[PDB]
């Protein structure tokens, strides 16, 4: 049947319906800190989330997304390795079934408990659907989560999970400020990649931050209580919704720090 993270439809099977799975700029990848090149011509990142407007939280069967109003330049990302402005459309996570796995990208082979992806699309393309047809159409900001102290800004997200337990369920989620999900430092690694789930479009400039955020065990735990399945179907916990690291190939991971 269709893709998932199961034994019979997981990442190793994706290439059959989506041949781009074995492409040249596939994500995620392993970030080798010692092999990454320090680039001083990289400008700092500019995250402007002060006018961010969250509208809804949804369980799409693969993860839960928090969508934002992208009808205007409310929550934008610019600078760094980017040209022009990028609108935040939505954010989601990738987590594991154990605290030692869940992230997609790895640092020196190290996996984190989960990984946050704040998806943005280039405004010079008018809409998201047009941006996913360009090599510089998207910019995803990736943040790692490690278990430790609880992250206050994440709790509002965690409390709403009960109402979007099964595939297809959604719920109003207004007034969520994405700024409480940012680590103190904006140091990052940048490289050209792609979406990590089908259709696996190589339209992404990946911006992975060096500094991870801490989330309590109890917070990550509630993520694992979500279901892949729709209501009325056999229960399949939403765990391990992460894709293995892919071959870097003819690519270079640049760093904005040394
Ligand atoms: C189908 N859509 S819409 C969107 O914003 C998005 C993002 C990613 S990710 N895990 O590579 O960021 C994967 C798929 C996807
Ligand atoms: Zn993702």
């Amino acid at each position: 049947h269709h893709w998932g993270y199961g034994k019979h439809n997981g990442p190793e099977h994706w290439h059959k319906d989506f041949p781009i799975a074995k492409g040249e700029r596939q994500s995620p990848v392993d970030i080798d800190t010692h092999t990454a090149k320090y680039d001083p011509s990289l400008k700092p990142l500019s995250v402007s989330y002060d006018q961010a407007t969250s509208l809804r939280i949804l369980n799409n069967g693969h993860a839960f997304n928090v969508e934002f109003d992208d009808s205007q330049d409310k929550a934008v990302l610019k600078g760094g390795p980017l040209d022009g402005t990028y609108r935040l459309i939505q954010f989601h996570f990738h987590w594991g079934s154990l605290d030692g796995q869940g992230s997609e990208h790895t640092v020196d082979k190290k996996k984190y408990a989960a990984e946050l992806h704040l998806v943005h699309w280039n405004t010079k393309y008018g809409d998201f659907g047009k941006a996913v047809q360009q090599p510089d159409g998207l910019a995803v900001l990736g943040i790692f989560l490690k278990v430790g102290s609880a992250k206050p800004g994440l709790q509002k997200v965690v409390d709403v999970l009960d109402s979007i337990k099964t595939k297809g369920k959604s719920a109003d989620f207004t007034n969520f400020d994405p700024r409480g999900l940012l680590p103190e430092s904006l140091d990052y690694w940048t490289y050209p990649g792609s979406l990590t789930t089908p259709p696996l479009l190589e339209c992404v400039t990946w911006i992975v931050l060096k500094e991870p955020i801490s989330v309590s065990s109890e917070q990550v735990l509630k993520f694992r209580k979500l279901n892949f399945n729709g209501e009325g179907e056999p229960e399949e916990l939403m765990v391990d919704n992460w894709r293995p690291a892919q071959p870097l190939k003819n690519r270079q991971i640049k760093a904005s720090f040394k």
